[PDB]
Order: C-alpha cells, then structure tokens, then sequence
C-alpha cells in the first residue's frame, strides 16, 4: 500500500489553497511547480565567510528581486536555542524575510553553546553587525539603513545586539524585527503550562536545556544579555516589531518584552499570532497563514528602513 | 483554534525522533533538528554559466563536505517533463544526492519545451557534458571520473546522454543515475492503468501533455533519443542505477528500460520502492524513508566513481 508519511503528504497538499489558472499552458503550470517546489525567490543569494578578530563566521547574503541599487540591510539571526541551526535551516525563512520586505538580508552563522556558552553567541552576533556596517559597500547595501531581526534565540540575540548597539554607540538601528523571540528563563508562566508540554513542538524542557548550554556555570542575573526582559531601562533602543504565538510557551515572556519596551518609549508593533505555534515562520510551506505574519514584519521593515 | 494546517504539521511530525533532553548531547539534536525540514548541507554551492555555440545555459555546481581534493562530478538534469523545473526546485534534490555520494553533482538548466523542442534539450544536456570534461580544471573536479543522473524527464535526459556519449565517442560516462526515469511514450502499460488517475502526483494525462510539447510535430518513431526505451542496441553503456516507484505511472517503462539494459550486459542496480510515489526523491523532508533510496543511488555512485589507490604513509 501508500507509504504512511507519501499519503500524509498528499493529503497536507491537497489541503492547501488551489493555485487558481484558468488553463495548462506552460507558463502556469511552471509558476504552479515552482511555488510548490522551490524556495521563495531572490534575485541573488552569496555565501560569505566573515573574517573577525580570532573567528570565522560564515554568512548568507540575500538580495530580493526589486530590490533597490543599494539596498537597506537587516542583519538576521537563525534560533536554534542558541545550541542548534543553521544557514541551510533558516534559509527559506531569511528568503521569505528579503522578498516581502525589498530589503537585503545578511544571515549569520555565529558560535553555538555549550561549545561557546555566552557572551560567544552574542558578542559574534554583535560583532557581525559592526562588520556589515563597515563594509556595506562591499555588499552592496546602504549601511545607514540597518535593521536587526531573528526568531526565537535568534530573536534574543537581536534583542541583546539592539541593546549592544545603544550601550557601545555601535551602528545606528532602524528596526528590530523580534520573532517568538526568548527574553526570559521563568519557566512558570502561564503560557509555559499551557504550551510547553511537547505538543506543539518546543517544550519547556527544550528550553531548560537550551538555557543549560548557553549559559553553563554562569548564573543567569549575570548574564545581563541572555535574559533581556529583566534589564531595567529599555528606552533608545530600535523601533521594534514583536510577534508572538499563540500557541508559544515563550508567549508571555515576548508579550512582556514588548509592553516593557513599550513603556520605556521604544515604537512597537506588537501582536499575538491566533493558532499559530512556535515557530511559524519557518513553516509557510505547510501553513499558507504565516505569510500574512511574515508580509506584517516585512512592511515594519519597509517602513522604518524607507530612505530619508 | 489551533490553525488546522499547523495542526496536519504536527501531526506529521508526532511520526519521528523525540528529542532527549535527559542526555546533554548536543552534537545528536543537532544533526536531528539540523536534518528536518531543511535542505542538506554541502560545502559550497556555486552558480556558474556555461557557454556553448549558440546558448548559454545556467548551471549550479554543489560540492559537499568530505569530498576529494579533485572530485568526481555527477552531471545532473532536473525533472519536469522537458516543460517546467529550475535549478531552485530541484536543489533539494542535488544537495541530498552530493552530500550522500560524496561527488560534486552539476546541476544542469537546459532549454525547455515546447520554445526548444526535442531534440534540442537532449542536445543541451549532451553538450553541457562535453563542457564540464572540456573544463574539469575550472570546475576543479576530476574529468576522469564523470557520471549523469538525473529524475523523471531528467533521467530521459540522462539516458540520452549516456547513449549519445557512446555513440559520439564523448566524454566516458561510469555511471548513469535513472531515478523514476521517463523512457517511452506507450500509455497502454499497465502501470499507467493502476496509477495515472491523478491520485498519485503525476497522472497519464499530464505524460501526454508533456509528451506532446516535447515532440511537437516529430512522431515518437523519429525520437529514438526520447523514446529510449526503442533504441534497439544499449551494450557498452555507462553502469546504470534504475529506481522506480510503485505507485508511479512511469513505473512498468522505466522496469522495462532496466530490463533491456541488463539484458544488453550493461550492470545495473534496478528496484522498484515500494509505497513511493513519483517525485519522491525530492520528498525526503516530509518522507523520510526516501533517504533510502537516495542513499542507494548515491552509494552507486560513489562506488563506480570511486577514487584510484593512494598509500598514505608518508
């Protein structure tokens, strides 16, 4: 009989929205095939390898198609927990992020814990941001139109890198785009019980052992940039746009990030995701509904890096 | 409530590793969470034009991690029934292939039709082959040591090519990959009964249509470098690897074309995967049991492609 997982499959598409052409002609039945197959288009992706001071971190280049001649940049983040992800998994979703937004996407592979517990993670995800500002002319974009962005630890270290940037004088910030992201390490919350038993793919026992590696011996009240939510002043830092789950156990905590943001003067666009769960972004192939999430963090990014 | 497509996800994945968090053992969550839902990793992936009399053509050049200095190189031609496909909806597929024989694998965008009809296609791919041995050294991989593979129309393609390679004294060819290839254009086959309906992702259908824009006006006896499966001589072709689908209906023409190869002395590794459906190399993220075969086909390449004996102490 059908393998298992073949009719599983067949079944999730023919679940999805019909592609709508009024007749088999080759040009149609290409965009339909194309759509189901490939990754979202744009115009040119480049692999880079950023030399820093005693590392390499290796790096992805996004430009959309419609782009301008130099485009603005957001400076992306992968999550993984700070432990796993890559280039390769966050690929799409960095794709998706560039072709709505019209803005080149820069992503970056930084160190990973336990095998470099914080501040390693951060400080390379800092010190890439510096990099593409001082040589954003090599990549062809407008180094005074920069923006930060990543979800779930990818979303925490843009958080920690806007915080970075404010504290040190680094390069200025348009926008950080906060998807799901970690702010916190309160594994009480009432969004822990009701989402993080393992039936919507990250548990909260994912999450203490996310924060286990990345942090190690370190205790996290001296990890000021691991746990964002509970650094005291938040005011001056990036126009922010932060988009939670509904179905997140870190939904809370991101809610929460957002109102102290808020509160300190920070412009946000905050907003709950209805049904959707940790890690929707990533997953517009099989759920055509994140695109709708997906356009509203692109149209902040439009906005907030238009030129002046 | 919970989104409903989320919902069919979830399920989907209730059917595969759940994670240990008892065991600090990052290096395994890692190569579990790295490997779903994501295209395999190489070493570097490069996009190259080539440029032949009268056209150029787009080529995507993947070499994967623990490959030779000098690699050998697999020429790879995507599926979509000579009509649609790119390198972009078939880089899945070249990823998983490079990182699984440990080759460099070419993938190849030749013209398509009904703009170019056969035999210009074939001809692309077969001139596409001639320029990577002619220019192994820019490449950097080793023109000693070249195969073709390629899915559905793509491994039409490949066994044209293995055929006019043979035929024209070309480059030699030690394997040529067929994966669920087309090989003829007899819709009365058993198999296109039992699975064309359209239940199945390809149906009979949709081979007339792609069939018809290949040809256009040219009747299939005068396409023997389509219809591979009429050629009458196949002795001294390239070693092949056929695999068919159960549910595919290609399945009974590309069973018969492994038939005629081994019959003909050619070696072949020949299976048909049973539960699959056509496409389903490139459905190894939400099918992971097509590792397996992408795992066999690849394996063969790396055996027939495999390197010369070097000592090594030194």
């Amino acid at each position: 009989p059908l393998n298992p997982h073949v009719e599983a499959l067949l079944q999730m598409m023919a679940q999805m929205p019909a592609p709508d052409f009024s007749v088999a002609n080759p040009a149609e039945i290409r965009a339909v095939f194309d759509n189901l197959a490939a990754p979202p288009q744009v115009a040119r992706v480049e692999n880079i390898a950023i030399s820093l001071d005693g590392r390499d971190l290796d790096a992805r280049l996004y430009v959309p198609e419609d782009a301008d001649e130099r485009p603005a940049l957001m400076v992306y983040y992968h999550g993984g927990g700070w432990v796993i992800g890559t280039l390769d998994t966050h690929d799409g979703t960095c794709r998706a992020l560039a072709q709505k937004s019209g803005c080149a996407v820069l992503s970056i592979a930084y160190r990973l814990a336990p095998e470099y517990r914080y501040p390693a993670p951060a400080e390379d995800c800092y010190d890439a941001l510096v990099w593409a500002k001082q040589n954003a002319a090599t990549l062809g974009v407008d180094g005074d139109r920069l923006a930060v962005g990543g979800d779930s630890a990818g979303g925490n270290l843009a958080a920690a890198v806007a915080i970075m940037a404010r504290d040190r004088n680094g390069p200025a910030l348009r926008h950080q785009l906060l998807i799901y992201p970690v702010t916190d390490n309160d594994f009480t919350l009432a969004s822990y019980a009701e989402n993080g038993g393992g039936e919507y793919y990250l548990s909260t026992d994912g999450m203490r052992w996310f924060w286990g590696h990345y942090l190690g011996d370190t205790a996290a009240e001296n990890a000021p940039l691991a746990a964002v939510l509970n650094v005291a002043d938040l005011s001056g830092l990036a126009p922010a746009t932060v988009i939670t789950a509904e179905y997140d156990p870190l939904r809370d905590e991101g809610i929460a990030y957002a109102k102290k943001l808020d509160a300190a003067g920070v412009p946000v666009d905050a907003a709950t995701a209805p049904g959707m769960i940790h890690g929707f972004f990533s997953m517009f192939e099989a759920v055509p509904d994140s695109w709708e999430w997906i356009e509203r963090g692109a149209s902040n990014l439009k906005r907030d890096l238009a030129l002046e």
